[PDB]
């Protein structure tokens, strides 16, 4: 069985380079469909500035875990409620953020 | 104000390298307990085995989740009904296992 959960690999823009298998049975969007879109285009227009903020914010936690509650929008076009739990990945070289590893639980 | 459910990134072995912050509500053992710990260790040992060939399963299967239900120990030392969702996540390098990701939802 698919847990509405899954993990979102994208960088600092939004752009997803690695997509989750069960996002499909999450929002119903396919792998293929993130790669190389960002994130903020498919999510709540009143909730995206929400997202970004988070996602500014998480970047400047550094592994902190930060958890971001809006909605997303579905392959059926609805808006679900996504809890997405971001999590900044640092390097060891130089400490840096190649990509934010935001794991998309779907609350509601 | 989480759920019963978290995702529960560790290695092969079950020693936990990253925990959300949800098993608190889960189970009530910290993240920071989990970490350098193996899952069956707190597992229950009826079911032990069960969790054990559900690891070598997932292996198999290599970007598939595989949910197993058997009964996890809290911070209370109380057995409940936990399904596990275990999904191998596949680097996307040389097609390396880097972590299994187990969704941990508890059930009862």
């Amino acid at each position: 069985c698919q847990p509405t959960e899954f993990i979102s690999r994208h960088n600092i823009e939004g752009i997803f380079t690695f997509v989750d298998h069960r996002c499909v049975a999450t929002v119903g969007y396919q792998p293929q469909e993130l790669l190389g879109k960002n994130i903020v285009e498919f999510c709540h227009p009143e909730d995206q500035q929400l997202l970004r903020d988070s996602f500014q914010q998480v970047v400047k936690l550094k592994g902190q875990v930060l958890s971001v509650m809006f909605r997303f929008r579905s392959k059926n076009q609805e808006w679900l409620w996504m809890r997405t739990s971001s999590f900044t990945f640092q390097n060891p070289y130089s400490d840096e953020i190649e990509y934010i590893i935001c794991t998309n639980t779907n609350v509601k």
